[PDB]
């Protein structure tokens, strides 16, 4: 009841207030930030295999369109050899 992550995202300036209705939806999602971009918590941790190192692979060169928008997830980022996992971390 306390380990909690957190996810980020700066899009335009509708898309963004939509996602919020979704997040809102549920009676749990979290917020923080508004106005200038949409950041999120949660309250655990979270896992992720290397299959999605291999979309982010294929994927990498979007770099540019990511620097527009802004990115967050969880908090950290603990990585063993391929796979990838983090959780809360403060």
């Amino acid at each position: 009841m306390s380990s909690l992550v957190y996810i980020a995202f700066q899009d335009n300036d509708n898309a963004r207030y939509v996602v919020e209705a979704i997040i809102q939806d549920n009676p749990h999602a979290v917020v923080q930030h508004h106005p200038a971009m949409i950041r999120i918590e949660a309250e655990k941790r979270l896992e992720i295999r290397r299959e999605t190192v291999e979309e982010n692979l294929g994927r990498a060169w979007d770099v540019q369109e990511m620097l527009v928008d802004v990115i967050t997830i969880g908090g950290n980022v603990d990585e063993d050899d391929d796979r990838f996992v983090l959780e809360w971390k403060n």
